[PDB]
């Protein structure tokens, strides 16, 4: 009932600077996917790798502090389930179970269960844009396959699509761990 809460606060606390982080990372990568990419000259297809490169390095920070966020809340809820039990030998079922003398650890981490769920789905829709990426960057390589820039365009469409998916997981995710901050600030 008293050292864990002050970690738990600290855990949230870093959570939502971690997703702050990465909606910063989503949105830079972004910016590098707007305009079209194309093979059928050598200098158009360095631009696009360029391009590709820039974004993901920015996927990278986003993947990295969307894994940190996860366990800085997965933390956070184990914190509760076994500092809020009755039983030092036991941890809690469920954060849902909390004694209503931690309603605020409860709050918080009922917000944390979905900000999980968002934070999942972002990392899934990064790797899905990176595997977009990907496909181009082995598209630029065979500048004579017709088609090619229409196969580029098709990927670079999904890669923004998948990104843009990550973006509003990102909203959300990072909208709940300030809320479960402010439960527990």
């Amino acid at each position: 009932a008293e050292a864990w809460r002050s970690r738990f606060r600290e855990r949230v606390v870093e959570a939502a600077e971690r997703w702050e982080s990465v909606g910063e990372s989503l949105a830079t990568a972004l910016t590098h996917l707007k305009s079209p990419m194309h093979a059928g000259d050598e200098e158009e297809a360095a631009a696009a790798r360029t391009r590709i490169q820039l974004a993901m390095g920015e996927l990278v920070d986003a993947s990295r502090n969307l894994a940190s966020a996860m366990s800085l809340m997965k933390v956070a809820e184990l914190l509760a389930l076994h500092g809020g039990s009755v039983n030092p030998s036991t941890h809690l079922g469920e954060i849902s179970l909390l004694g209503d003398q931690y309603l605020a650890e409860r709050n918080a981490g009922i917000k944390l269960l979905e900000a999980g769920k968002d934070a999942r789905k972002a990392y899934i829709s990064v790797d899905g844009c990176r595997g977009n990426l990907d496909a181009i960057l082995l598209l630029l390589d065979h500048p004579r396959v017709p088609c090619v820039d229409d196969f580029i365009e098709e990927e670079l469409f999904v890669a923004g699509d998948n990104l843009q998916g990550a973006i509003g997981n990102a909203k959300l995710g990072t909208e709940r761990a300030v809320g479960a901050r402010q439960d527990v600030s």
